[PDB]
């Protein structure tokens, strides 16, 4: 069958682990344990395809990503994660998406903007604001809660849509 790799990208603390399993694992991470590199597997049906997901979940502190270059090298795809009450995270998307232009050599990766932790309050990026910088790379912004699961399916499966445009 067909697989399509995933990785998860975004600034420390903005909710790339919590996403990744509330998607596999179907529970909330309350707790802040920053990653290293993580994989998840998982065989689902999108749009009456069987498909294997395979999904990086990589470090978003500087401390601890390292060989986050390499191991994003053979990803397909990616979920740039910024959080809605994180107006830096949303700032430095820039660097993320320059890295993956960089691993991919290519101007033209499959790409989906993603604004988490839309059932907090305290927002600092509304989401015209977004939809602007998503727009500007061509790609969809979608928002997200991995505490509430709005948006999460949608995000990771608009992805594997993307990916299949290319
Ligand atoms: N309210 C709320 N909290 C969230 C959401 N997503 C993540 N969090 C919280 O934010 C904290 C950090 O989440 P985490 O998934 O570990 O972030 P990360 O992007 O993987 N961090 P790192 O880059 O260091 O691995 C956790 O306390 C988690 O519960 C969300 O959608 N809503
Ligand atoms: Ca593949
Ligand atoms: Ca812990
Ligand atoms: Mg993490
Ligand atoms: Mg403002």
């Amino acid at each position: 069958m067909t697989e399509y790799k995933l990785v998860v990208v975004g600034a420390g603390g903005v909710g790339k682990s919590a996403l990744t399993i509330q998607l596999i694992q179907n529970h909330f991470v309350d707790e802040y344990d920053p990653t290293i590199e993580d994989s998840y597997r998982k065989q689902v049906v999108i749009d009456g395809e069987t498909c294997l997901l395979d999904i990086l979940d990589t470090a978003g502190q500087e401390e601890y990503s390292a060989m986050r270059d390499q191991y994003m090298r053979t990803g397909e795809g990616f979920l740039c994660v910024f959080a809605i009450n994180n107006t830096k995270s949303f700032e430095d998307i820039h660097q993320y998406a320059e890295q993956i232009k960089r691993v991919k050599d290519s101007d033209d990766v499959p790409m989906v903007l993603v604004g988490n932790k839309c059932d907090l309050a305290a927002r600092t990026v509304e989401s015209r604001q977004a939809q602007d910088l998503a727009r500007s790379y061509g790609i969809p912004y979608i928002e997200t809660s991995a505490k509430t699961r709005q948006g999460v399916e949608d995000a990771f499966y608009t992805l594997v849509r993307e990916i299949r445009q290319h």
